[PDB]
């Protein structure tokens, strides 16, 4: 599953989805098609919920004529207008009850071949319009910024700190200085491109940052999370994008799997199948895993790093989940203020959102030495588009309940991308001597005050 | 490389090996098959080296030909004389001097010929010697109990604790009526099997260890040390051994990389090609990473998991590594009395001992809920066996040192501090309640001070 279809099939929905793929600078068509490829579908279904009645209807006329012994018939040749019925959906029971025993088996056989050919052209046109449906992009929040390109596009809307101030280093040459980490051929030669080694005060600091993240959000009520970091194909289609899996999903041979980008993928899948009735209280995690991301200087961009995640799971009523969206960018913002770094919030324009975003906002740390902004969180509200995909319902669960299906909110926020973070600190508590400790991760480093050059 | 040859080459260090073989229940014919391959192999060699010196004497012989301006000639035939002396290696200098221009250029393109043949037998004698190489196991310690079975030929060296302690609920039933921990089909079914969720205080704990782990460490002298998760196939083979590949070892594709096992694998492949002069003071490394093994109830045995390792790169001379081994299995012990988990300390037999160790101590924890002692550590003196493996060096070169006859490598050993979720386990049996599990007291200031996680 994709999405559900039930908002395209709505004329007052469609045109919601349409107006949000134009804001989106994306392609309105793409909601005819999906309509579309619906309507061929729907078609294969009422011919074998029909065919499947029929078949039932020829099991109990045979049973019938075998208990009041009516002779077997002359032929079990069906009449092409039998065939030309149910081939249209319009074959009655009444007429199928004037066949003998020889014809009711012969149109049984033929209603279950015709059953098995129209599940082919089924799974056929799901196909098309899952693949279609993975081109629609998340209904736009009203307050999103519309534009195509980020440069000009994004709207800056919180700054905190010195974001003018300049330094002598940037976080190469100072982690190259501490001796503290290796990108060299020793390190490149056993492990690939952008692979590195990291040694002494510098893993001392990333644990000190990961321990420091977990209890941050424990603080807040968030409940810790350590997944797995292999998901199976079908699972990982559920959670990621086509594009994903050639640019950034490493597969992994044990079945094949796929290496983790961020603990979002496992927590959004763990809630697969899932059915809230009620969310009095947002489900919420601090998920703590290494990410893995293909990618197709020194450690600001690397294919490992450890990450803790902000993920909830949310009510989709009285916009509750647009209140955890600001809490989530509050605590990224109040988590960088505890560490004392500069930074700028943005609000990211329609034509750069991901599809499964409503709206998303990206914290850039002011880097002094690199003299620029660069992303160190992104935090996005899913509304219900992961929850389709993974088909986790909210509400009403009750038995006598028949055939609007709603699902939960789910947002996803990064809390601290470790190794960025890292690169962060460096150029902002450079001294002569080497790099400052932040006050609040020294009793997480054993009271350690500064790393120094070597 | 498997193994440097020189030792196989001595009588006396081959007798060495021979007796190894015998007390690991292995081949000592091995060894002779070895010799011989390395026979044939120098043969190639001499061939080699006499013919490359022929050919440069036919370079140097059509130069000063040519600078004299003397006639090509009337043939390019090699006499059988010629080319039965240079198939058998006795061919002289002043034989093909007398050869014209025509027959020392076919000359000089048949000995070509005859080193590439002798090239393709060289290395199909190379890779016959490292097939059997890798059946050579290290030499034994002679303090190793000679026994093939596991079960009953290791040696209780120590013991700690209350070792005969019972108690209620096994590590799998506590980490599920805690609600921290999730191997449901919710997982399994998302990750495949032997997969896991941990969850709240689990998590809090997990971390908790990581920590307290590395700081261990750093406060009795290691370097913490954060490696690459993968490694590329080459590299891998330099510290994995071939059943490791089928059984163990996840392959990734992205150039085709395998995901590590342990943080031992990329600390021993950061030596590679590396060279010590002298290690007055040994290389000590805390390794951190995530592990990943195929294994082809619970957190005890999975595929995905923390381990905290001690890693040590020292000399080898005046068995210093042997000093390193008592000290590492020594940490171990201390950490786990910190923890105050009961454990005994078993020398491992040496029929079990994996062809790189030289010796092997595992620290077994006592379950009491289970009632058995399950391994949480091994800890090994490897000696020089994976550093001639990788092409770590220690002291002089060959040349230049006439006191120097013997190519030296540097030694190593590798020692579980922490495997973070097999501890998980051990302190939830000894630290269980009627209300949830302790926290070891160490570990509090590690998780925000808490006491104790509550049962759901
Ligand atoms: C080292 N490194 C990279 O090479 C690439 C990205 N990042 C940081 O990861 C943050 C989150 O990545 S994301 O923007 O794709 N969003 C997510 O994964 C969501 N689940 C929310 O976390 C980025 O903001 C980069 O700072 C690295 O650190
Ligand atoms: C969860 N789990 C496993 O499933 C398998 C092993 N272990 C623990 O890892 C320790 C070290 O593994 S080892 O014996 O193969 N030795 C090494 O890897 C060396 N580098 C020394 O660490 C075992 O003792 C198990 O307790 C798991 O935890
Ligand atoms: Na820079
Ligand atoms: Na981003
Ligand atoms: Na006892
Ligand atoms: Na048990
Ligand atoms: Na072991
Ligand atoms: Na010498």
């Amino acid at each position: 599953m994709v999405l559900d279809i039930q908002l395209f099939r709505d004329e007052t929905g469609a045109n919601i989805i349409r107006e949000s793929q134009r804001r989106r600078f994306a392609d309105p068509d793409i909601v005819d098609a999906i309509i579309e490829a619906d309507k061929k579908w729907r078609r294969t279904q009422f011919l074998t919920e029909a065919s499947k009645k029929l078949i039932n209807i020829c099991s109990k006329a045979v049973g019938a004529k075998k208990k009041a012994k009516e002779a077997d018939g002359d032929t079990s040749e069906i009449p092409p207008q039998v065939k030309e019925a149910y081939e249209n959906g319009t074959l009655k029971g009444e007429q199928v009850e004037q066949l003998c025993v020889l014809q009711l088996k012969q149109l049984s056989k033929d209603l279950s071949d015709q059953v098995a050919g129209l599940a082919k052209e089924a799974q056929q046109l799901e196909e098309e319009r899952d693949k279609l449906m993975l081109n629609v992009g998340n209904i736009l929040h009203e307050s999103v910024p519309i534009a195509q390109d980020e440069e000009t596009g994004n709207t800056v809307v919180r700054t905190f700190g010195n974001t003018t101030k300049r330094a002598k280093l940037n976080h190469v040459s100072i982690m190259e200085r501490l001796g503290m980490m290796d990108t060299s051929k020793a390190v490149t030669s056993m492990a690939g491109g952008r692979s590195y080694v990291l040694k002494g005060g510098l893993v001392q600091l990333q644990v000190a940052l990961v321990s420091y993240s977990l209890d941050f959000l424990v603080k807040r009520g968030y409940t810790p999370f350590y997944p797995p970091f292999f998901l199976n194909r079908d699972v990982m289609g559920e959670v990621a994008q086509l594009s994903q899996f050639d640019e950034e999903l490493y597969q992994v041979s044990g079945d094949k799997k796929y290496l983790i980008a961020t603990s979002e993928m496992p927590i959004a899948a763990y809630h697969r199948g899932r059915w809230f009735t009620e969310l009095k209280e947002p489900l919420k995690y601090a998920g703590m895993s290494t990410c893995f991301r293909k990618e197709a200087l020194g450690i600001f961009r690397v294919h490992q790093f450890d990450k803790i995640e902000q993920f909830v799971v949310c009510s989709p009523r009285q916009e509750e989940s647009w209140r955890h969206l600001e809490d989530m960018i509050t605590t990224s913002e109040e988590f960088n203020k505890s560490l004392g770094l500069p930074y700028r919030v943005v609000n990211i324009c329609s034509g750069a959102l991901n599809n499964a975003a409503a709206k998303k906002y990206d914290l850039e740390a002011w880097f002094p030495a690199s003299g620029a902004f660069r992303e160190l969180v992104s935090c996005s509200n899913c509304t219900d588009y992961q929850s389709q995909s993974v088909n986790c319902r909210y509400g009403p669960n009750l038995r006598g309940t028949a055939a609007v299906k709603e699902y939960c909110h789910m947002l996803n926020g990064t809390l601290c991308a470790i190794t960025r973070t890292m690169c962060c600190i460096c150029e902002n508590y450079q001294t002569e001597e080497g790099v400052v400790i932040p006050d609040v991760l020294r009793p997480y480093m054993m009271g350690i005050e500064m790393i120094r050059f070597e």
